């Protein structure tokens, strides 16, 4: 009924196998192994007065939405009327108190030496410092890092279909908007399954996998509701979020604000359409595939994704796209 030491969710063998896999202003992400199974560990400092990576730490009340949303989206894998495995599984959440473990600093240093880091080395925390530690299913590697690694546009089709179906199921169940679905937040992992299964308002269907399973991650800007209680991040007074340039990504923030009149509590599932447009645009303009569309059935797939790009902004939600767009028939 209070915070635990780091050793409670990272016992020695688990800590000794941690390798850093990513980062952001929020904190750090590590991969480790327990019971022969990889997991991802997201660690966020809270409640303290130090700047961390140049920003103030969130309070407990500010981090709660991400926790709540992570649980609700994970639970969709085990539901019936609205079921999807397209989010990321959540194994546990803990509030931990202590300085940063030396073994994690070792992992942090290895990443800095090999990939380079934009973050402060997290060695300045005292023994009273609080963190949230979220343990997730390991979802693979992000779409951005797989820019030059995918087989063909047929794989792109499967990825867009999986993302649209996931978002639709979450719309139907939870009035969900992701609100930050840039290509760093789309994970890809190998699957031996030929087709993946979802259920939308009691109607089940399948999606050819092309050998990959997609997981949507990072709920820090997300919104949902149950029984009229809305859980979200109020960015109405954020300046910086809306003044980016150099990528279509930064236009999506501005376009969301236009759609919702700067009222972030409301439900505007058109934001999911905007993100899927951004992702479709990446598929066609920045992704590069090992095999180009050199045949007829493939040249048809290409034309259909091009048609999706130029028509999808005329749909009202991911649900509308899934149920009505020709790409998915
Ligand atoms: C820096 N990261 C962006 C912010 N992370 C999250 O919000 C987050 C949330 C839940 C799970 C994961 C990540 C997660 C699960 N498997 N995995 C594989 C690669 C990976 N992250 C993850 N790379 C780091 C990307
Ligand atoms: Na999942």
């Amino acid at each position: 009924k209070g915070p635990v030491p780091f050793s409670h969710c990272l016992p020695t063998e688990k800590l000794q196998r941690c390798e850093k896999i990513g980062e952001g202003v929020f904190g750090e992400v590590f991969q480790t192994i327990a019971d022969h199974t990889p997991v991802a560990i997201k660690i966020i400092a809270i409640e303290g007065p130090d700047l961390v990576n140049g920003s103030h730490q969130k309070t407990f009340e500010e981090i709660l939405p991400e926790i709540i949303i992570s649980k609700e989206l994970s639970l969709l894998s085990g539901e019936v009327c609205n079921r999807t495995e397209g989010f990321i599984g959540l194994n546990s959440v803990h509030c931990v108190q202590g300085s940063y473990p030396p073994l994690l600093l070792k992992a942090w240093d290895h990443y800095n030496s090999t990939k380079g880091s934009a973050n402060d080395r997290p060695d300045f925390f005292k023994d009273d410092q609080l963190f949230i530690v979220l343990e997730f299913e390991f979802g693979g590697i992000d779409l951005e890092q797989m820019r030059t690694k995918l087989s063909s546009l047929a794989t792109a089709k499967s990825i867009l279909h999986q993302l649209t179906a996931s978002l639709a199921v979450a719309e139907a169940s939870l009035r969900f908007e992701h609100r930050d679905l840039h290509w760093g937040n789309v994970l890809l992992k190998k699957t031996s399954l030929k087709k993946l299964h979802y259920t939308l308002n009691g109607k089940s269907s399948t999606i050819p996998s092309c050998g990959l399973q997609v997981s949507i991650i990072d709920y820090t800007l997300s919104r949902l509701e149950r029984d009229g209680i809305v859980v979200f991040c109020d960015v109405s007074m954020d300046e910086d979020l809306f003044t980016g340039d150099g990528d279509y990504q930064f236009d999506i923030y501005r376009l969301m604000k236009k759609e919702n009149n700067n009222r972030w509590g409301e439900y505007h599932p058109y934001s999911n359409v905007l993100w899927l447009h951004y992702l479709t645009d990446k598929m066609l303009k920045q992704m590069t595939f090992k095999t180009k569309c050199n045949t007829p059935a493939m040249k048809q797939i290409k034309r259909k994704i091009q048609e999706f790009h130029r028509t999808m902004l005329n749909f009202s939600s991911a649900t509308d796209l899934l149920c009505q767009h020709s790409l998915f028939k």
